[PDB]
């Protein structure tokens, strides 16, 4: 957007770029996916390298979620909300296991994964909220599911906080 209105990489334009944020998306939300829980008896190094592997999963969820406030094409959005609710659901069902296993020694390392989680969480409360106002009969019907893993997810920080 700063050099030409086309990149320092090409095939970069506006209308292949919604291609790219939806393959990134896509393979983001399959690296996501990759990450197993295991048990609580599980050695320090390999948790510590899964739980690493979530915090880069997370971080680029965070980078893929900031760079559609720029960006426009509702299918860009709708692509968003069917992927990323996808994204929760890994979310939900892979890592939280994980939280409960390596707890009590990796105290600063799951506070980290959680504060990664929760600035995403705030931007797809953004993006729901963005759908929202529209009032696109595309992108509110894939909403409220994502709306109710939201409170499944943030109930059960609410329950590991204890």
């Amino acid at each position: 957007l700063i050099n030409s209105p086309s990149s320092t990489f090409p095939t970069l334009t506006r209308h292949t770029f919604v291609v790219f944020f939806r393959v990134m998306m896509a393979e983001l939300e399959k690296t996501v996916k990759k990450i197993e829980p295991g048990t609580a008896a599980d050695s320090q190094q390999i948790h510590e390298e899964k739980l690493l592997y979530w915090n880069m999963a997370v971080r680029d969820f965070s980078i893929l979620i900031n760079l559609i406030k720029v960006f426009d094409s509702h299918p860009v959005l709708h692509v968003c909300l069917k992927y990323g609710r996808l994204f929760v659901e890994a979310f939900l069902k892979q890592c939280m296991p994980l939280l409960d296993f390596s707890f009590r020694k990796h105290r600063e390392d799951v506070l980290s994964l959680l504060e990664t989680f929760q600035l995403d969480t705030r931007l797809l409360h953004h993006l729901c909220g963005h759908s929202k106002i529209h009032q696109d009969t595309r992108l509110t019907q894939h909403v409220p599911l994502l709306k109710k893993t939201l409170e499944l997810l943030v109930c059960r920080v609410k329950a590991m906080l204890t």
